């Protein structure tokens, strides 16, 4: 079945940088989101509106990897990556979440 | 900018029956979607994946409720409509949370 090869950690980090929160997903079956703060983000890697947002993996390696650019303290949350279910009866599956800390030096 | 003209309340209703959580936007310009406990469910009307719910309305009155049948014990849950930010820097919105009751019969 569909399950994480690799789930979000909780990271702290400083405005103006870049952070990838990590997310992969073996055998994929479902679409696959992130929320912040449980708002969704947009599934199949469109982030539309979000422009500091971005998922550049390649589904092969099933890297779905979150990038943040410019980090801004908007950033601060609390971050999830989700897969929805199969068109089989595959069940969904949500990761940890990951707090994502923003620091002004 | 976009806003609710109706939002999601709590509903109690029984197994086997429908559904149906309010949401309308006007002046829409994002993507909308609903959550179920913080997962989000899908930012299309058919919402594949989920093969007993739909979003139901007309677009030219940013009608997208929430429709289930039929009502299972797994839909007992609470939900938040939510509609994205414009690509022109609008922002996203969110509904109050509706908490949804399933009894049996
Ligand atoms: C992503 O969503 C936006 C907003 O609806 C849409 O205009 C665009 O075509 C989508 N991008 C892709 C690659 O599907
Ligand atoms: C659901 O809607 C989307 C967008 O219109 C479409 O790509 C997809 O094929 C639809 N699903 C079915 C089963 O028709
Ligand atoms: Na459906």
């Amino acid at each position: 079945g569909q399950h994480f090869a690799m789930e979000p950690q909780d990271q702290t980090a400083v405005v103006g940088s870049r952070v990838t929160l990590p997310c992969r997903v073996m055998e994929k079956v479902g679409a696959l989101q992130w929320t912040k703060d449980d708002f969704g983000l947009g599934q199949h890697r469109n982030l539309s509106g979000f422009e500091r947002y971005s998922m550049v993996g390649s589904d092969e390696e099933g890297d779905f990897s979150l990038d943040i650019y410019p980090l801004m303290l908007d950033d601060d949350a609390k971050y999830q990556c989700q897969v929805g279910p199969g068109p089989q009866g595959e069940q969904g599956i949500r990761s940890r979440f990951a707090k994502l800390t923003v620091l002004v030096p």
